[PDB]
């Protein structure tokens, strides 16, 4: 077993689902962690996932990143549909019942959104890499501290 | 203006109605149900028919409005889902106070009913998305509890 800084936030979460399997929060040791609130009936959503993927795809290993969803969908269905054709990882489904207080916890006002945590603290170091992504897509200015 | 509704919606003048729009002072008188939906939320769509469904049995008998609060950002989708409906709407023009408007009553979730006096705009219930489905002939109505 190893620790994770994501517990802070996530004390109730253990696995993530992933394209591999299943990862441990402590196998991200180590990495910025983007928490994508999204939904997949959301229509800024829509238009804000591809260009995320396409950023994830660029960089997620030379700036030592990775991306897990946090979705508001209610359906489970809806949300293993949705999920299945990202790259990326998720909160399982059966975290659901959490991810009301989570929003309220980053102050998440709106989605899409991004909460931007070291994996290994749980600091949050920013809250608005849904902009900078667009801005930045080199990520020139990763991970865009205040 | 004088109703307890407009405490809650000081930059609106009319609602939508299926017949062009009614003002506030209008629904003197009037139980109101504030619904804060969305024409793309799952739960909002299957809601709605039931919503609808209650409405047409008991809003002269029960002497009550809906009001559809939208967070939808789209007008073509907002115009397709309110025609759906048979009750009244805030205005799209209106749609940049939908969020604080939820603040101001608790609203966590979608779809989600509140329950307001129109004339004093005293909250009377939070719950009534629930009530309707296990009392659809409105026995209990407005729920009190
Ligand atoms: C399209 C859309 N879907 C959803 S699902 C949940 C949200 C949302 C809304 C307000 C909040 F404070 C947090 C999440 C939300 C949203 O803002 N837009
Ligand atoms: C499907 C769905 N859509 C939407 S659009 C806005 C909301 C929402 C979310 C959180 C809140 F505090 C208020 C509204 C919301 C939601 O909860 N579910």
């Amino acid at each position: 077993g190893m620790g994770s800084g994501l517990a802070k936030y996530l004390p109730g979460a253990t696995n993530l689902l992933s394209k591999s399997g299943e990862v441990s929060l402590g196998s991200l040791v180590g990495k910025t962690v983007f928490l994508y609130f999204s939904a997949s009936w959301c229509p800024p959503c829509r238009g804000f996932t591809p260009v995320l993927a396409e950023f994830y795809e660029k960089h997620h290993v030379a700036k030592n990143f990775e991306v897990v969803l946090i979705s508001w969908d209610e359906n489970e269905s809806d949300f293993h549909d949705y999920y299945g054709k990202m790259p990326w990882l998720a909160l399982p489904f059966d975290q659901r019942s959490t991810v009301s207080e989570l929003g309220k916890t980053f102050g998440v006002e709106s989605i899409p959104t991004l909460i931007t945590i070291n994996a290994d603290t749980g600091a949050i170091i920013g809250t608005q890499a849904r902009t900078r992504v667009i801005e930045d897509p080199d990520g020139a200015n990763f991970p865009w501290p205040n």
